[PDB]
């Protein structure tokens, strides 16, 4: 309904940081109204270096 | 082409270590022209255990 796609894939990468995130779909509690979660991540981007 | 199989799977095996990884593929940046990425692991063997 919002990313239109099946089943999505996300990478981040640096030379300090490489990940790939599958998202988790499930019945989580309900919080503010929304059952789905947020996981909120950060770097340091060391100068002359690229994120991608 | 380099290992023949189509989703691979690795297992390594002790007493004070245990997991399995499932080798992730993506469009990663090229570093010394490789833009495959090598992780490396150690662990230490007590004496009369066996690793696998």
């Amino acid at each position: 309904s919002l990313y239109q796609n099946a089943n999505s894939y996300v990478f981040v990468g640096s030379s300090r940081y490489s990940r790939k995130f599958e998202p988790e779909i499930a019945t989580r509690p309900k919080v503010r109204g929304q059952a789905g979660r947020m996981n909120y991540y950060w770097t340091l981007v060391e100068p002359g270096d690229k994120i991608t």
